[PDB]
């Protein structure tokens, strides 16, 4: 077994065809942009291997038991270590000046970017809704595939995503039972009873800063008491503004509040990296979107790639928008010995 | 056509597979360590594209055309752009732990990094010298590869390195000319009368500071005048502890004295890349120990070969870093009156 | 002489006061606030420091004199350096939950970033137009601040901004002449010439669909390429701030983008490219700056919504350098500058 | 407050003096000089107050609640988070030639980097041992620092190091009771029984160079696996300074490292391998730091000779958690740990 032979350097190292040599007018920097591209597809599918080995962790039931966390959470980090390189990758396609790129970019057609289905996999099965994308050129993301092809992204769309699986985990959070710990049912009497305690204190002096007091109040009030209202929520779910089930979404605030119980550590690192994988696939969006940009110009797939900077993109925007509803530490049901062994 | 088959992603993405599962236990990890390496050969290859390219640029006269030498620094820049980004990718290959790359070592033997065709073709053009290199198990390099393999790491030997070529062209740097800018000439001179002005301050409060920069002005005499000594340099070049022609030597020095010269400018830069690519080169080769020493430990030596190649033996542009011991004061430094600067 | 005498430690490591223990309520994370924000203050400086070296340069004459453009651009590339590490200094931050920023985030009031001095000088310095800022909560950025800090602020809006230095020197861009080169009178001849040979050719074409494409994308680039030679339609540009850079300091540009390969304008073009990268750090920054204010904060408290507003082309300086990207030609069409000219870019 | 007021930018912006300009030569570089320092000063202060903050959760005993473990491993991520950056930073002043650096350095006698408290401060507190330290000029690196400094630095040595506060901890890893799931008589026994059965298989392949080499390779990895139990051993490599933990310690460090799953140690391990990332990254500031100085000062006791033998495993505290990975065996070999004896590591 040689080095070669066994990376199948005889197929990686053989893939390499510039579409300018092969019309008589060979481009030297065409060769950086397949090189490029080869290797963020060489990551990609890295990523999809570990993403689908997590996914088939939560969907057999193995996550069941919480051995099997550290796994969980050394796999997801690592996909965020990955995709922070692809990032910083897009630093070598930039030593590539536009008026080097407009030599070779005839030879192009009919290829896109777009047609990458390894990013479309990876988005799907992150949880990317169909019915959420922005259409491109008034049409659906997978007209632009055929065959087989368009078969696996159909798959990847039916399959239970990660979103789904972590959803369905977050429901059996610990602490939720109305007989147990009755997190919800004490967080509600703490939060009301909180903001009593603040509204009193804020009723007595008048002057700028009361009248700023009483309006931050009202604020806070408003945003802490909407999040007991169930039915705005099915409301928001609906419009695709939230993903997470109510119950998820309490399982994900248990475990934001009780971060330290040694139950909770390993969860609470992995609720951390699907933020941050969130964030590296919105940060490889945005840079992806500035080198369209030097690259062609303004004047359109700019327009259309820098409509998919946006929430509507965030699959776990839930976990980001529970920093909306921090209280102060005094606020939060309290966990001695008696009730504290269960995690 | 379109993207997967302008990409061959056909070959690319079916390349991998795990020795692990095909002896029966698969091992996750194993895959990461197959496509981390993949990643690697593609930039290599990359990196072999461009240094290629510019080897030609020399070799085929176009330096010469001064109008090439944007398209030079930038390609070499790339070159260096590319090589930060193989050592972060480091980071990566560091998420898998010692323990899980254990459970599918097994499985590699007998291959290794070793057997990397792309890596001594890129050490090789260059400009590593055989002779200079560290022996493991006592054997060499090339023992590791045999056909074809073996005639194109001889062709990479034999062919002019970017080490020569770039030597070839400073030897040409204008202002060497003795009839003419008369570099050497006028820098020997302004040094040694430089020191003797400086002498003469120094030989004033009869002090033991005055001791001390007796003591200093004497190591610094020895060092600024030990550059115009050739015969020292023909001999450092013999034993490999230099590697430019004591000519291409002066080419070096008077583009870093004269940089801002509108004809230094880019040259300038194309001396700063090349040291940047041999500093990069060097930290790819101390991040790969160790990370070789957390996986493997110390006993498992590999660990001790690859510390020992990090060592100016294995820096080709070791003159141009050295050319920061030979800095003397800005005003002993020969001018260049606008009226001579027509030049440059 | 010590080092820490020398860098002035009893300063700089005697200005760390959390106000979490001020008021008897000690938390651990408002230090690395702390920090992180003085790091960013101290790198800001640095910047501002280079800037006005390269400012300087521009305004007494000294640019002038070629052999100085080694320096200039050897700055400009070091502030780019500088804004890198800044914008991978957020990793740093993002360590600090947003369950521990908020056990101390009330100390912090009145205070805000938006009263970073150095960072408005920045901007104002650079050339970010105070008539093209999006109003927080329907205010002007200024009056945050007051005393000394509004005049100095004042001074940075009124002094020569590194745009409107930039843009005097290309505007005198050598090859514009039109008694010389005459750059300008032969490309939109090349190109009108250019286009009428393409329009020929499809033309010739038998009536298609795929006819159709080549009309419609022919009659698209002919709009663009000829909307270049509009002098008006620049200067109507110019007054609703879509464009920056005066027309002819435009020519000057494409000049330096065409020709970069003469010896005379190989560093020029490395100056024109590290000005572009100042830009999409300075947006790179501001994105990084939101996407961590949302995890914080999150999506209303919005903060959230002005700092969105920021990371737009509104914020870009140098739009017209990135948009000449438009303006691509075929090579061929570009108009020859043999040696019986090329030694007016010699040096 | 304000937000120049909070962070004191009174202080950390009026800390800039060029010596250069002091007499009369200001030297545009001395700026960045003088900047760049500031800044890993600032980051240093960071790593103190984190590590310290580290060391007394160990001290005082908090570490033995475990519900600790998330903070001090995200503390330790924080260092290593830091660090990372403080390597990246040296970019920036590699953008300083060698030629401009020397056009200010006379200026800077006698200041060094040797003269930085808070970097002695922090590779004490992480445990560099003061015999081990390599002497430059045949002499302590406290003699540098006199008064308070040198009070301060005296504390730094005899206080509890993180080193020291590990080991203690590792030393009760729960497992390593005799009387209890007895680790190491276990392992001791299954790596005895998994050698015999090794040599078993190889002698039974037919003679053939493989053959040959397997016996040989199986005679050394015999040699050093069963070195592992040899205690007097371990107490003659501490006594050269070629380990640094107990051998007890050390037991506690591959307990963790074979049963990492199990839910009590997942967080261990991951402090675990923060260590080791800390000792690589100082190491990785040490290489880094000599690089440059070579590129500033030349080849030249030598500074450059003294800080190239810095960078070694003799500065590197935790080269233990390295070194288990010699140790390393088939996991069927690892005791095995079934529900009936899983308990003790459950939450
Ligand atoms: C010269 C550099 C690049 C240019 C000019 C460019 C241009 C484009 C354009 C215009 C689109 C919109 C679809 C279309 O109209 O064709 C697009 C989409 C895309 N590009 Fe790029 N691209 C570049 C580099 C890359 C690289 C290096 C990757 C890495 C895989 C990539 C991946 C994609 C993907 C996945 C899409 C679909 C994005 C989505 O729908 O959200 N591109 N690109
Ligand atoms: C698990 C991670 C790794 C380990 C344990 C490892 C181990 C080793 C060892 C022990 C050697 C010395 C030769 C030998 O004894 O076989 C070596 C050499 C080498 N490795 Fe790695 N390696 C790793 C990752 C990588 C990666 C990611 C690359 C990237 C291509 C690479 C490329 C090389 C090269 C080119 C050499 C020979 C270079 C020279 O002779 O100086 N290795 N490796
Ligand atoms: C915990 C981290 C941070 C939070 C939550 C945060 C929050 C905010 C918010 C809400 C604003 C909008 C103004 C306001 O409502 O007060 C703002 C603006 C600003 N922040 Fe931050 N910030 C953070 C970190 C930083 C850092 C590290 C810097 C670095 C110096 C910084 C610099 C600024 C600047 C300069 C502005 C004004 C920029 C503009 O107007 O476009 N902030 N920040
Ligand atoms: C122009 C850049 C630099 C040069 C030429 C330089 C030079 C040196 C030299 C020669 C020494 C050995 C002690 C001596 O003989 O004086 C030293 C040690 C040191 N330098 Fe630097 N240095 C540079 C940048 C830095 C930076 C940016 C830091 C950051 C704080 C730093 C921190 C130190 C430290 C802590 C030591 C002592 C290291 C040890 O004993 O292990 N230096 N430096
Ligand atoms: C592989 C192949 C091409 C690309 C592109 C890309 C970028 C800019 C382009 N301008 N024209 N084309 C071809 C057209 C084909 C039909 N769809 C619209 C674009 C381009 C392709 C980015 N990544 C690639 C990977
Ligand atoms: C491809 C395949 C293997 C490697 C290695 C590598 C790393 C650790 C190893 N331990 N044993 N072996 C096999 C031996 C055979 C050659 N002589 C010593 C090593 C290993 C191989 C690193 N890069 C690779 C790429
Ligand atoms: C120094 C000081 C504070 C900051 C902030 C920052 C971040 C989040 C905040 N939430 N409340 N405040 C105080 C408000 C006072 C009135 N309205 C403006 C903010 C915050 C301040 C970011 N960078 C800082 C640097
Ligand atoms: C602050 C101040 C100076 C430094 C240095 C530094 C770098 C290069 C030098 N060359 N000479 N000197 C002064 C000598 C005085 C003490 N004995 C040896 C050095 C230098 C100082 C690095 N970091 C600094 C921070
Ligand atoms: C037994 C269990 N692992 C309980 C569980 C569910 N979600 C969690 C989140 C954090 C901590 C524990 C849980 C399971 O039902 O999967
Ligand atoms: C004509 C020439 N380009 C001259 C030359 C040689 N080396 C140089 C270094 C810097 C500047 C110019 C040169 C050539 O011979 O390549
Ligand atoms: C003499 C001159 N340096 C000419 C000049 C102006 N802009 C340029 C751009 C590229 C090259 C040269 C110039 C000056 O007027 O500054
Ligand atoms: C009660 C305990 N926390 C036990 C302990 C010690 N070291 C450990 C390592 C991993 C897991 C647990 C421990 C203590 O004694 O601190």
């Amino acid at each position: 077994l040689i080095y070669g032979n066994y990376l199948h350097l005889e197929k990686v190292l053989n893939a390499q065809e510039l579409q300018s040599e092969t019309k008589g007018n060979k481009i030297h920097d065409e060769h950086l942009f397949i090189i490029t591209h080869q290797a963020y597809e060489l990551w990609f599918k890295q990523i999809l291997w570990e993403l689908d080995s997590v996914r088939e962790i939560f969907q057999n039931g193995h996550v069941r038991d919480e051995r099997n966390m550290l796994k969980v959470v050394s796999r997801m980090h690592r996909v965020s270590v990955i995709l922070k390189l692809l990032v910083q990758q897009f630093s070598i396609l930039e030593t590539m000046t536009a008026l080097d790129f407009n030599d070779f970019r005839e030879y192009l057609s009919p290829a896109s970017g777009f047609q990458s289905l390894q990013f479309r996999l990876l988005e799907n099965k992150i949880g990317v809704l169909q019915n959420m994308r922005v259409p491109y050129n008034r049409r659906h993301y997978r007209d632009n595939f055929k065959g087989e092809e368009n078969e696996l992204l159909l798959k990847s769309e039916q399959e239970k995503t990660l979103l789904e699986l972590v959803e369905a985990w977050l429901e059996r959070t610990p602490g939720l039972e109305p007989h147990g710990f009755n997190f919800w049912g004490k967080l509600e009497k703490n939060i009301t009873r909180g903001l009593e305690e603040e509204f009193i204190r804020i009723q007595a002096e008048e002057s700028e800063e009361k009248e700023e007091q009483v309006a931050e109040f009202q604020k806070q009030k408003e945003v802490l008491l909407s999040l007991f209202d169930e039915k705005r929520h099915e409301h928001l779910l609906s419009k695709g503004e939230r993903r997470l089930s109510y119950r998820a979404l309490q399982g994900a605030l248990m475990i934001y509040f009780y971060r330290e119980e040694p139950r909770f550590q390993v969860p609470f690192q992995l609720l951390t990296s699907l933020m941050d994988i969130d964030s590296l696939m919105t940060k490889w969006r945005y840079n992806h979107v500035c080198m369209v940009h030097r690259m062609l110009g303004s004047k359109s797939g700019y327009h259309y790639l820098r409509s998919t900077v946006s929430d509507r993109y965030k699959v776990f925007v839930d976990l980001f928008n529970l920093s909306t509803y921090l209280i102060p530490r005094h606020w939060i049901p309290k966990m001695n010995p008696t009730i504290h062994k269960f995690l």
